């Protein structure tokens, strides 16, 4: 049926010729390879539109400029919603979609030519995930999987400090913020997995927001939300 795997892709898997065999998920910041070389005139991934909103593909390439893409929707695989534009030796385009699954087909009209292609998708919106008590401790900390999940927690009663962790594959500014959905006294540091308590980072109020940004660089990290004050509900974003 509908292959419901969660592993993320970075390179095609031939074949991949029609929406039958579509190789994928393919996901937000993750850059996907492959070419149409030869004989092989057609490769077709799925992604999933998590959140309403527009989506933009944009695919540089090198080789004949001779092929475009087309995005289908799950449920209508004859009548396509969106196609490239060529700019700038890529071919690009944005459309609105509602969430559900999508098909982003690439296909060259002269199979003497070659071409190989990026494709980077962007736009599609966070998951939701729930935590995960008992998660009081480093050792019990709930996963973060990916930078484009948003996290729903709460610090009710006995319940005062939610650990997290997530992993940085490469160097750069990530950014946390905690949506504070009550009123209470909430905050959260951040800490290297190889010392809990050097404290990197510590996140400051800004209207119902507790946030701040930071350079970090590859490695696994802790981020403890607690609160000192009252009992609420949060949603907790690590964004790149
Ligand atoms: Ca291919
Ligand atoms: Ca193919
Ligand atoms: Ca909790
Ligand atoms: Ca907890």
């Amino acid at each position: 049926g509908i292959p419901g795997t969660t592993t993320p892709i970075t390179k095609e898997m031939e074949p991949n010729d029609d929406i039958k065999e579509a190789n994928g998920p393919i996901v937000e910041g993750v850059t996907v390879k492959g070419d149409l070389n030869g004989s092989d005139d057609a490769d077709t991934f799925y992604f999933d539109v998590k959140e309403d909103g527009d989506v933009t593909i944009e695919l540089p390439y090198s080789g004949s400029s001779n092929f475009t893409w087309l995005v289908y929707k799950e449920g209508d695989d004859q009548n396509h919603i969106a196609s490239g534009i060529d700019k700038n030796n890529s071919k690009v385009g944005t459309f609105k979609s509602t969430k559900g699954r999508h098909y982003v087909f690439i296909y060259k009209h002269d199979s003497a030519s070659n071409i190989s292609y990026s494709l980077n998708i962007k736009g599609l919106g966070n998951e939701k995930l729930k935590e995960k008590e008992n998660n009081d401790s480093s050792d019990k900390a709930t996963v973060i999987p990916n930078f484009n999940t948003t996290m729903q927690g709460s610090l009710l009663g006995d319940d005062s400090r939610d650990y997290y962790s997530f992993e940085v594959k490469e160097e750069g500014e990530v950014n946390i913020e905690l949506d504070k959905k009550d009123e209470f006294g909430v905050t959260w540091t951040l800490h290297p997995e190889s010392n809990i308590n050097d404290r990197i980072t510590y996140g400051q109020v800004d209207g119902n927001k507790v946030s701040n940004k930071v350079k970090l660089r590859p490695g696994k990290y802790y981020l403890l939300v607690y609160k000192y004050s009252g009992s609420g509900n949060y949603e907790l974003r690590v964004n790149k």
